[PDB]
Formats: C-alpha cells, sequence, structure tokens
C-alpha cells in the first residue's frame, strides 16, 4: 500500500585477503589496503547510502559502486540484484566491521516507499545526518555534511526535485540524470540538517501529488 | 499481427512553473527558459517525432530527451516507460501549447508498426515531411527540411538501412548505433519527401522479409 | 545442474553483397571490404570468440560487435538477443564462410557453464589458444597470442579475477567492469597457453565457490 516500505535484501558478500597488485592497480587502493570486501544487493541507492554509513564506523573506503541496467526485477542471474559495492582496508578485520556495518543499515528500516496501493510508483526520500566519507566525496562536500538523498521515477523525480530545492535553503551537489542504470533519477542536495529534512518532505510531498494524478495538466 | 499498429501510450505530463535556477544550471536551459514540460511515454520514438512537431507551431525548444534501459517492457515503475522529454518555453501557457501539439501527434496514428503475427518483431517508418527545430539539429539540416525516421531491432535495422539506401535518394544524417538504451538501432535520412518516404517503404520492406526468414542463407 | 553447459543459440544471420557506400562509411570498412555478415544470438562472450575464430578461417574482418542492455532474458524482440556482430570481407564468399566458421564454433561445445543446480549462476572460462584479428586488438595484443576470456556475474566476476590473477603468470589487457550491458562482469588476460588455462581453471573453481555460499561468512 501507500507509505510501505520496499525492504532491501543483501544477496551476496565476500572478502578477500591481500588483493592483487594487477586488481590494485586497476582498483586504484591506497597502498595498505590489503583486504577487500565485496557485495551485492536488490536496492542500489540505499546500499550506496549503506556502504557511506560503513565508512563511518569501521577502516574502510567505498571504491567501487555501481548499479545494474534496468534494476534487480529484471536481473538474469541469482546474484546480480541491482549493485555492487566494494569496501576496501587494511586487512579482514576492518572489512568484516565494514560489511557488517553495510548489512545492518540495509536492515535498518530504511528504503524506497511506495506511493500507491499497488505499489506501481516508489521513491526515496533519506535525509543523511552525517555523511561518512563516499556521499560526501560523491556530493562535493566536506565529510560529516548533511544531505538530502532523492531518488525517483524519471517524471517525478524532475517534477519533486524542482519542488525541494524551493521549499528548502539546500543546494544541487549531484544530479542523477534520467535514466540511472535503473531508469530512475535524483539528486544529493545539501544544506543544514533541517533544511534537508525539509527538501526530503517536499520531494515526497511532489512524488505523491505526481501519483495522483499523473496526466492532469 | 503483421501491418498492425503498435499505439503508442502518454504515460505522465507535468508543467514546471519558474524553474528553479539550479535546476536550469544541470539541464542548461537558456535564460529565456521560464517554464519546463514534462512528459513520459511506453515508445520513444514516436516521443522524440512528436517533440520535435511541438516546437513548429509554439515557442518551446526540446531540452532534454533520454530513453530508459532495455525499454517499456521491463519498465520497473507505471510511469518510466521507455522515454522522458522535456520543453522549455518562456511561460506555462506557451508549453502548455506545446505539450497540447506533442499528444495531439502522439495520437494522431504514427507509430511502431508489426512485422509477424505475434508482434514479436516491430519497426519505425516515419516519413518527417517537415523538420521542426530538435530533428532538424540532430541531423544537421536546415529546419522544415524532410527526414525518413527508420529504427528497428539490430539486425534488421543494418539490413533494412542498407536496403533504403540503395532504394532512395537519401544520404545519412544521424546513425543510432546498435544498441539505442531501448537495444533497437536505426537513423535519420534527409532527402525530398518523396525520396524519405521511398526509403520508409524499403526500410518497411526489408524488415518484414528479415522477419519471415531470420537466418538466412541457413 | 552444476557443470551443465548453458547452450548458445543464434537467432539471425544475414548477408550484404554489396554495401551501400553510406553504410560503408559509418560501419569503417576498408575499401576491399565489399560485403557484411550479420549475426546475432541470445550469449555476446562466446559470439565474439566466434567472431574472432571466424577471422582466422576466413577473409574477414570484425567490423561491428556490441552487447544488448539488461542480457537476452530481457529483449524485447524476437531477435534482439544479447549481441550483434558484423564480418567484412572482399566478397559473399569471404563472408558466407566466416559466417559459417562463427556458427560452427557457436555450436562447438563453448560456452558458459552452469555454477549451481538451478543454474541460476553461470560463468565463461575460455582459454583462446592463438587469438585471430579481433580479440587481438581488443586486448591490445599480438593476434596469435593467447587469452584467458573470463566472465561472470559482479561480485562473482571480481572475487573470481582477483583469484585467476594469483594463480597465473598473466597481466591484465582488458578489463569488463561491472556492470557490462548485460551486467555481468570479468577480463581478458594474456600470457603463456598454460598459463591462460591455468587462470581459466582458477577462475571457474573460485565462481563456485561464492554460488555454493553466496553470503559468504555471514
Ligand atoms: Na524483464
Amino acid at each position: 500500500m501507500k507509505n510501505d516500505l520496499i525492504r532491501p535484501n543483501v544477496l551476496s558478500v565476500k572478502i578477500i585477503s591481500n588483493v592483487s597488485p594487477e586488481m590494485a592497480k586497476k582498483l586504484e587502493l591506497e597502498p595498505h589496503h590489503k583486504s577487500l570486501g565485496l557485495i551485492t544487493a536488490d536496492c542500489d541507492d540505499v546500499t550506496y547510502t549503506a556502504l557511506d554509513e560503513a565508512t563511518k564506523a569501521a577502516e574502510v573506503d567505498v571504491v567501487y559502486a555501481r548499479s545494474m541496467y534496468a534494476g534487480a526485477g529484471n536481473a538474469s542471474t541469482k546474484l546480480a540484484g541491482e549493485v555492487i559495492g566494494i569496501l576496501a582496508g587494511p586487512s579482514p578485520a576492518e572489512v568484516r566491521s565494514g560489511l557488517n556495518a553495510t548489512l545492518d543499515f540495509i536492515d535498518s528500516g530504511v528504503g524506497f516507499v511506495s506511493a500507491n496501493e499497488d505499489d506501481s510508483i516508489c521513491y526515496y526520500a533519506q535525509c543523511v545526518s552525517r555523511t561518512g566519507s563516499y556521499l560526501s566525496k560523491t556530493a562535493g562536500i566536506r565529510e560529516g555534511e548533511a544531505l538530502a538523498y532523492l531518488v525517483a521515477p524519471p517524471l517525478e523525480a524532475m517534477y519533486a526535485l524542482d519542488a525541494a530545492l524551493k521549499a528548502a535553503d539546500v543546494e544541487m551537489c549531484e544530479f542523477f540524470a534520467p535514466p540511472t542504470e535503473t531508469n530512475f533519477a535524483g539528486a544529493l542536495l545539501t544544506g543544514s540538517q533541517s533544511a534537508c529534512k525539509a527538501a526530503c518532505d517536499a520531494f515526497a510531498e511532489a512524488v505523491q501529488s505526481v501519483a495522483s494524478n499523473p496526466l492532469g495538466f
């Protein structure tokens, strides 16, 4: 139903000890990050927020993060989902903590929200109180700064982004131009915490107004 | 069935009045673009032709037009379809006029055509008699000249484009190298309106022949 | 079943005896290239290896080869599959022989292998003893040099690729960063023939290790 959470699921996890030099060269790892933590899930933007959360609780960096074409509902293999993330750390112990932190956040109640009765429209309006090292880098903001993580299908996102930018004292940091690999869109907006929360509410309200009137104009 | 029109559908339409300055920045709008018209549909190339049609009778420009990965049949949400287009204009009233023309054109009988009984192969063979400001820009021609808008699945398109180029006095203006986001392909060919129509007929004929014998010499 | 070959299927094949000058340019054919051979299939990496084999058995070059977004399981039309390849040759006889070699290789037993009982995870671990003109150029090595052609889903590929690089005296030539158009990943590794084979076996074993315990320490 409307306002129901779409629960994200982690599909696969694996840890690498002593990465090969060739692979470290490709992934441009820091010299003393000898261990990697791999993870896939069925929801990309939640996983991106979870990976950033992991950099806050463990001595890890996000070195790879990409979404799959057409989303998790169209995956052709068991573990592909719609996202792959790679954490790098000095040893499997740090990587293990990061992966555990990632999984806990994915299971913490955060996620996309359904906008109508048949769950055919959904959106992501997440206020990140304190960014880690990954979303702050992606957004070009100081680590620890707040951001609103806003994602929705193409038209809803463009309409709702305009509403969010006008409703709150926020600035655009990164634009997810439609289509992402999953055929969504959105942005990362920064500002004070209260402003990011106001933007999340305006974004969510705007997406709902499209779902209750998709063609009326 | 063969020769059936695949009816295109508009999924969502919205007008943004007084677009925020940072949105105008990311979208690279011009200082006189004050209102936006958003549209999604379940058929991308038909919508691109309609948006271009809108630029002839109204003061709107096509500022954004992108297709969705794997097409409308693989959309995960109700309104994503397989295309998003954005018109920019001086006021919401002018944008409304442009969108009205876009909707009328999408409902005018244009669309993809089926090449076989189960509609598992389809193609687009549209003669654009008089281009607007969008397709003319994309093709590198002057506004008001004609185009043949030819789209089909990868192999059919490469074969049928070759048939069209031999059959009519046209030149290649824009090549949609396989795959597009929707896993189709094609091109924009220009010439006289009769040459463009001859190219459309030859393109449609070639796609149908491939559908009747996909494994060629086997 | 685990270790079962995934049978690849060719979906369409077509020859063009004499390509028009316009298609010849946009497809970047050599002046002596007069004919084209088109092919689509439901498995891209097997088809790429087959096209490369064709450049060894016939006087043909691979001039176009691309994968479809989201793979063959998500194709919207009958013949799109997940790959289109184009061979070019001096006459229809060379193109025909090239296509025959391509088809013979696709049906030769090479292919993706299932990693678990329900065939929900599969991988490609193919040792190319002597590359033709296509995969050699793709990897940046001389034709005739050997390659390990390793493909698997994103997480499996990264783990198994790292495993392969440790197990053999090979170097990374081309990295298929996840996701490819088909939402797979892998790389082309070069070295001695036995070294490339050692990497292939190590890659396959590592993928199977993830498939039998996807959640790892969890
Ligand atoms: Na699908």
